[PDB]
DNA sequence: TTATTTGTATCGATCACTATAAATTT
DNA sequence: AAATTTATAGTGATCGATACAAATAA
């Protein structure tokens, strides 16, 4: 294919924005910052990502993967559904508090509120933990056919709760709550299970 | 001299409701001033700036939506049943529909540019309040006599904290006031 | 040559904010 | 006439985004 190479890494720009979207939210996150931790000048960024917009929900679907994936890994890898909704909960905790994070999750922080210019954006976070809720739903599905949950629980009430406690969980590492105590916290929402 | 040609606290709850559904640094100066219908001038004039401003609109908010807090908490018997009260009471409230849903301390800023950390440090203070506020009613239960004395309170009061401000977040994405409500009973279900 | 990326250097719109002076009081 | 608030019309800075042409390839 005919054209001057290119001379940054697409994984490693994407990667770096990302970065900044978790810190500073999409609406923060400004062009000049963008292009800034990217190492690479305005044109370049929309050349490979067309705009903002498609930079953060490409940005996005790299988090979902990089950061995403352990979720479903645990919850599937579980004997039980408590203990696959336990081991999830307790690994968000450390990754929510880990000093090579930002803390908490990118879906929750980066974009609650904003201008209407970005609706399109926090919809998009939105529908992504609904998704958060699919996932504990799909495992306590899963639960009640190996017998380690109750065929009439109310799996969209369970699945619920728990996706409350994570989304709080977001907020209270943002506010740099110790690793200790949200553990804590979680050992204290599992005591709520059926 | 001159008469000024609006109300104080009528300027400062339309700032504040302008900043519970687009967040600190999403409320422009133009979304604000046509909110309250006054010009730029009167108000800088009035509320120094844009943070000052926030600040203002931050205590105003407080004082509707944030003493009611207390008062459920000290108003129950138990300080388990103070929780619940003030759990279901906020799920109403975050699903009534003359409030933006969810709160403000939670939705406002919780991420921005480094401009304003203040605000966003100011928000997180807050929080912290709320953490502080169920202590304080599990301290009384402890003497009163309805939780035991050997209650991990501080685990208990972040436990219904996190519930408290993941509220927020499906309150902002619709979910249904009776899903939120059984979020509410299963967290009482974890009462020690 | 033709494609494509690159850095420079902007663009118009909007950001938070304010100099200024007319309008409305005492 | 003095005190004060108001509306007009901007400020310089930054916002997201792009025109342009030198640079680098097929």
């Amino acid at each position: 294919t005919r054209g001057r190479p290119r001379a940054f890494d697409r994984d490693t720009a994407l990667q770096r924005a990302m970065d900044v979207f978790w810190v500073r939210g999409y609406e923060g996150a400004s062009l000049a910052a963008l292009t800034e931790a990217m190492e690479i000048r305005p044109p370049s960024l929309y050349a490979a990502f067309g705009s903002k917009e498609g930079l953060f929900r490409e940005a996005l679907a790299h988090y979902l993967g990089q950061h995403g994936r352990y979720r479903r890994d645990v919850l599937d890898g579980a004997p039980s559904a408590r203990e696959g909704v336990a081991e999830l909960l307790r690994e968000t905790v450390a990754r929510f508090t880990s000093d090579e994070f930002p803390r908490g999750c990118l879906v929750v922080l980066a974009a609650l509120t904003g201008t209407p210019e970005s609706e399109a954006v926090r919809d998009a976070l939105s529908a992504e933990r609904g998704e958060s809720i699919r996932l504990f739903r799909e495992r306590m599905r899963r639960g009640i056919a190996d017998g380690d949950l109750a065929a009439d629980t109310d799996m969209e009430e369970l699945a619920t709760f728990y996706a409350t406690v994570l989304f709080g969980l977001s907020v209270q590492a943002k506010d740099r709550v110790p690793r200790e105590r949200l553990l804590a916290v979680v050992e204290r929402a599992l005591r709520a299970w059926p």
